[PDB]
C-alpha cells in the first residue's frame, strides 16, 4: 500500500497552464523556507524552479510515466525528463 508522500519521490507535477512536469519531493535545508501547511516543497527537472503543491497535483512517476513522460515543446521540459530517468536525486545547484 502506499504511503505519504516523502522527500525523494519522483512525480509528474500540475501547475495550471503546464503539462504534467517531471519533478521531484524536495527537502527542506536547514534554515531554508517551509512551505505552507499540507504543501510539499516541489522541484521541477529542466527549469529547476520550485513550487508548493499538494498531493492533488502530485502524479508517481512509475506509474505515470507511460501517460506524461514524452517530449514537450515547452521551455525544459525535454531536459527535465532527461533528468528525472537519469540523475533524479543530483544537486541541481
Ligand atoms: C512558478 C512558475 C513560473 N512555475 C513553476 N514551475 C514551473 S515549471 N512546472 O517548472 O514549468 C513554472
Amino acid at each position: 500500500m502506499p504511503h505519504a508522500f516523502k522527500p525523494g519521490d519522483l512525480v509528474f507535477a500540475k501547475m495550471k497552464g503546464y503539462p504534467h512536469w517531471p519533478a521531484r519531493i524536495d527537502d527542506i535545508a536547514d534554515g531554508a523556507v517551509k512551505p505552507p501547511p499540507n504543501k510539499y516543497p516541489i522541484f521541477f527537472f529542466g527549469t529547476h524552479e520550485t513550487a508548493f503543491l499538494g498531493p492533488k497535483d502530485l502524479f508517481p512517476y512509475d506509474k505515470s510515466k507511460d501517460k506524461y513522460g514524452k517530449p514537450n515543446k515547452r521551455k525544459g521540459f525535454n531536459e527535465g525528463l532527461w533528468e528525472i530517468q537519469n540523475n533524479p536525486h543530483a544537486s541541481y545547484s
